[PDB]
């Protein structure tokens, strides 16, 4: 009888139960796109999940979309996330960086040199933009040329080292929610006619190439991927999710990856006509570990975990607010409510304010 708070052998790490903490952008990061060690204690205090996967990290600076992210391309930013590795590791946990690279989801004023965001194809998203001077819309993408794309995959190579000496127990790429690898992935975004776009295969070449550099770096048991099949986030969507994503979680299985990470879009159900892509799809076609999100609960993730459905569930909101959810969800405790206005940016107030039992 396995549940929530079963242990699991995640590769060499022994993880005390299957609740993960879901990345979550707090966009708190200090000059340079630093970690200090405010974000330290905000991840210390989260050390009960059985794995944390810290927040999307951009890879390099082309990779920032948001104002205050923090990166993991410099020597000082390697220095402020080591300040978090060794709080969460002295508090007993175990913790994963995801790396990012947002890709057209971005603003020249966030881009060096003041630079077009890159992009499989050059689409404008909808909308407005954060920006150092407030919201602007957004611009067109520049469309990488082929010759560029080695260089995306030597800077999320580059990132996964840079996290290896921030002393991360491991990495998750972040190929969901419409940002430069989900860009690739989908048709909706992704026009090209050579052989990173067309056929499922080539769109999902970007992905597999920057897996495979980063299993190079770290063993191939510390490096997850995170999907989101049917999120329309960032206006990035998929003409066959079912295709497209049942493809990607086969053809991760060479890889030998520590897991695939499944966020389960909140409105699928009732958007479209009911789910077209069930996620015992994709656990039929990914002969590892699932980790899966999105609107779980203690009951909704104990039913997953006893059906052998997923073997990990990560929490984002509820982790947000409640440090030790854990400790509460195993004993039925309240759940502190998270607050959206204090999500992004700011200090301790909405971050490490949140009480514990
Ligand atoms: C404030 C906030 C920030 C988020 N940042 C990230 C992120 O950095 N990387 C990511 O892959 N998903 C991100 N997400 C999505 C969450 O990881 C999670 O998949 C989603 O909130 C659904 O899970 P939940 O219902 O448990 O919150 C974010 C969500 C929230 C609410």
């Amino acid at each position: 009888n396995i549940n929530l708070f079963s242990s699991y052998q995640l590769g060499e790490l022994e993880l005390p139960n299957r609740i993960v903490m879901a990345p979550l952008t707090r966009s708190r990061a200090g000059e340079g796109n630093v970690p200090h060690q405010l974000n330290a204690i905000y991840y210390g205090q989260r050390a009960s999940a059985g794995l944390i996967i810290a927040e999307a990290t951009q890879v390099t600076p082309q990779g920032q979309g948001y104002p205050h992210t923090p990166g993991i391309h410099s020597p000082e930013q390697v220095a402020g996330w080591k300040l978090v590795t060794d709080t969460v590791h002295q508090q007993g946990g175990r913790i994963f960086l995801q790396l990012w690279h947002v890709g057209r989801i971005s603003h020249p004023d966030l881009q060096p040199d003041g630079g077009l965001p890159v992009a499989p194809s050059a689409i404008a998203p909808k909308g407005e933009v954060l920006t150092y001077e407030g919201k602007k819309p957004y611009v067109t993408p520049r469309a990488l040329d082929t010759s560029e794309i080695p260089a995306i995959v030597e800077q999320y190579r580059q990132g996964a080292a840079n996290a290896l000496a921030a002393g991360f127990d491991g990495v998750e790429i972040h190929a969901a929610n419409g940002y430069l690898i989900d860009q690739f992935l989908r048709d909706g975004t992704n026009k090209r006619t050579d052989e990173y776009g067309g056929a499922i295969e080539n769109r999902a070449r970007l992905l597999l190439e920057v897996t495979e550099a980063i299993t190079s770096v770290w063993d191939s048991q510390r490096v997850g991927v995170r999907l989101s099949p049917l999120t329309t986030l960032n206006g990035c969507v998929d003409s066959h999710p079912l295709e497209t994503f049942g493809y990607v979680a086969q053809a991760l299985n060479r890889f030998n990856l520590s897991y695939l990470h499944i966020f389960e879009a909140i409105d699928a159900d009732i958007r479209h006509g009911g789910t077209v892509v069930p996620t015992s799809h994709l656990r039929d076609r990914f002969t590892g570990t699932l980790i899966v999100n999105g609107g779980y609960t203690r009951e909704k993730g104990d039913t997953v975990i006893a059906n052998k459905a997923a073997d990990l569930v990560a929490f984002g909101t509820l982790f947000i607010s409640n440090p030790d959810l854990p400790e509460r969800l195993e004993v039925n405790a309240p759940l502190n409510q998270a607050d959206p206005t204090t999500f992004y940016g700011g200090g301790e107030k909405g971050y490490t304010d949140y009480p514990f039992l």
